[PDB]
C-alpha cells in the first residue's frame, strides 16, 4: 500500500520521470513533490523557484512538454505528481522570467499593481500580534497577491485546474500561513473535484496565526514533528517517543505532512541546528527509520544535493541519470530516498499499512528501542554505545525474516540479501543489533 511520498528538490522533468520507472514506482513511494513548474525569475539560486513570474510552465526544471511527459510516465509507473503551488505572492523587484516574460512595479503578465495588497514589510514580531500584517504584508518584498478577489482566486485556481486535466493529483499550497484560511476556502471552492492538498504552516506555538486554522482546506505540515524529533534524536531520549504525535501537543495524525527535514529547514529557515540532515550520516538514517515505522503523519522523505555550505546555492550542473552513470551519494545529488535504511523503511511502512497501532513498546529507558505494527511488523533501534542483546515480544509469525533495512527478499523468497532476523516459536526476537544500527522485519518479507 502506497504511504510516503519524497521532494525530489530541484530535480529537472527528465530526471524524476526516469526515476519514477526505474526506482520510486518499484520500491512503492506513492507520489513526488516536484519544484515549482511555472515561470519564475532567472537566477541559480534554489530560490528564484519561489518568486513566479507566470503560471506558463516553462521553469528550470523544462519546458510543458517534458513536464507533461514526466506527469505520463510518472503515472504509468504508479507515482502521482504534487505540485508545489505558489499562492501567496509573485516576484518580487523587476526582471525577466524563464519564459521570456517581463515584469516589474507589481506588473506581470497576468496581474496588475491593483492585484496586489497595498506594500507593507512583515516584521519578525508581526508574527506573534498581529495576523492582519502577516497575510497582508510582504514576505521578504514578495508582492502579496490579493487573495480575496475573485480575478486572483479565478487565475490561481484556472492553473490549479489546468494541472489537473494534464494529470497532477496533488498540491503543495507554500505559505500558507500568509494566506488567510477563508481566502483558502474560497479558492478551493473552484478547483475541480477533490485533490490532495497540503498546506506549508510553520507552527512552533505562540504564532497569531495557528496551522489548526488550515484543517478543514486539507492536510497541513506539522513542523513540530521535524524539530522534536530532531531534538530528541540528538539531545534526549528515544523513550521519550513511546507516545510521539498527538500525546506531545502535535495536530490530528490523519492531518500531518511529516518529515525529519525539508529543503528549507536543512539551511536553517525555519529549524535550528538541532533539526536531522543527510550531513549527519547514520543518525539520518535512524531518524528516518523511526519516522517510517511509527504510525503517525503522512511522511514526506528528502531528496537533497549537497549545497557545501552555501544556503543560497542552487543544484549540481549534472543530470542524476548523466550517460548510464547515477549522480548519487556523492557531492552531487544525495538521493537519501535510495538509501538503504530510508527505502527499507518505506517498504516497512507499506507493508504494515493494516495495523496502524504501536505494540509492545519495549525501551531501556534510554537510547534502545523496539515496537511492533501488531503482526504485520516489528522493528528496534540501538543508538547506546553498546549492543542490543534484549530479547523483545512480538505478535509475529515464527520464522526467518530478513531485515529490510539492510537488504531484501529475492524473488522466490528463498533468500535475503542481507542479515536474516529469526523470530522465535514463542514469538520473542533476541537481538543482535550494534551501536548506531536498526532493525526492522515485516510479514511481506518472510523466507521460504
Ligand atoms: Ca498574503
Amino acid at each position: 500500500t502506497p504511504t510516503t511520498f519524497v521532494h525530489l528538490f530541484e530535480w529537472n522533468w527528465q530526471d524524476v520521470a526516469q526515476e519514477c520507472e526505474q526506482y520510486l514506482g518499484p520500491k512503492g513511494y506513492a507520489a513526488v513533490q516536484v519544484s515549482p513548474p511555472n515561470e519564475h525569475i532567472t537566477g541559480s539560486q534554489w530560490w528564484t523557484r519561489y518568486q513566479p513570474v507566470s503560471y506558463e510552465l516553462q521553469s528550470r526544471g523544462g519546458n510543458r512538454a517534458q513536464f507533461i511527459d514526466m506527469v505520463n510516465r510518472c503515472s504509468a509507473a504508479g507515482v502521482d505528481i504534487y505540485v508545489d503551488t505558489l499562492i501567496n505572492h509573485m516576484a518580487a523587484g523587476s526582471g525577466t522570467g524563464t519564459a521570456g516574460n517581463s515584469f516589474g512595479n507589481k506588473s506581470f503578465p497576468i496581474y496588475s499593481p491593483q492585484d496586489f495588497h497595498e506594500s507593507c514589510t512583515i516584521n519578525n514580531s508581526d508574527y506573534g500580534n498581529d495576523r492582519y500584517r502577516v497575510q497582508n504584508c510582504e514576505l521578504v518584498g514578495l508582492a502579496d497577491l490579493d487573495t480575496a478577489s475573485n480575478y486572483v482566486q479565478n487565475t490561481i485556481a484556472a492553473y490549479i485546474n489546468d494541472l489537473q486535466a494534464i494529470g497532477v493529483k496533488g498540491f503543495r499550497f507554500d505559505a500558507s500561513k500568509h494566506v488567510a484560511a477563508s481566502d483558502i476556502q474560497s479558492l478551493m471552492a473552484k478547483v475541480n473535484g477533490s485533490p490532495v492538498v497540503f498546506q506549508e504552516v510553520i507552527d512552533q506555538g505562540g504564532e497569531a496565526v495557528g496551522a489548526s486554522e488550515y484543517l478543514s482546506t486539507g492536510l497541513v505540515t506539522e513542523f513540530k514533528y521535524s524539530t522534536e524529533l530532531g531534538n530528541t534524536f540528538r539531545n534526549g531520549s528515544l523513550a521519550w517517543l513511546s507516545n510521539f504525535g498527538e500525546g506531545w501537543g502535535f495536530m490530528p495524525s490523519s492531518s500531518a505532512v511529516v518529515f525529519v527535514d525539508n529543503h528549507d529547514n536543512q539551511r536553517g529557515h525555519g529549524g535550528a541546528g538541532n533539526v536531522i540532515t543527510f550531513e549527519d550520516g547514520r543518525l539520518y538514517d535512524l531518524a528516518n527509520v523511526f519516522m517510517l515505522a511509527y504510525p503517525y503523519g503522512y511522511p514526506k522523505v528528502m531528496s537533497s544535493y549537497d549545497f557545501h555550505g552555501d544556503t543560497d546555492a542552487g543544484g549540481p550542473n549534472v543530470p542524476v541519470h548523466n550517460n548510464g552513470n547515477l549522480e548519487c551519494f556523492a557531492s552531487n545529488w544525495k538521493c537519501e530516498h535510495r538509501w538503504s535504511y530510508i527505502a527499507g523503511g518505506v517498504d516497512f511502512r507499506n507493508n504494515t499499512a493494516d495495523n496502524w497501532a504501536v505494540t509492545n513498546w519495549w525501551d531501556n529507558t534510554n537510547n534502545q528501542i523496539s515496537f511492533g505494527r501488531g503482526s504485520s511488523g516489528h522493528m528496534a533501534i540501538n543508538k547506546e554505545d553498546s549492543t542490543l542483546t534484549a530479547t523483545v515480544q512480538t505478535d509475529m509469525a515464527s520464522g526467518q525474516y530478513c531485515n529490510v533495512l539492510k537488504g531484501e527478499l529475492s524473488a522466490d523468497a528463498k533468500s535475503c540479501s542481507g542479515e536474516v532476523i529469526t523470530v522465535n516459536s514463542d514469538g520473542t526476537i533476541n537481538l543482535n543489533i550494534g551501536a548506531w544500527d536498526a532493525m526492522a522485519i515485516h510479514k511481506n518479507a518472510k523466507l521460504n
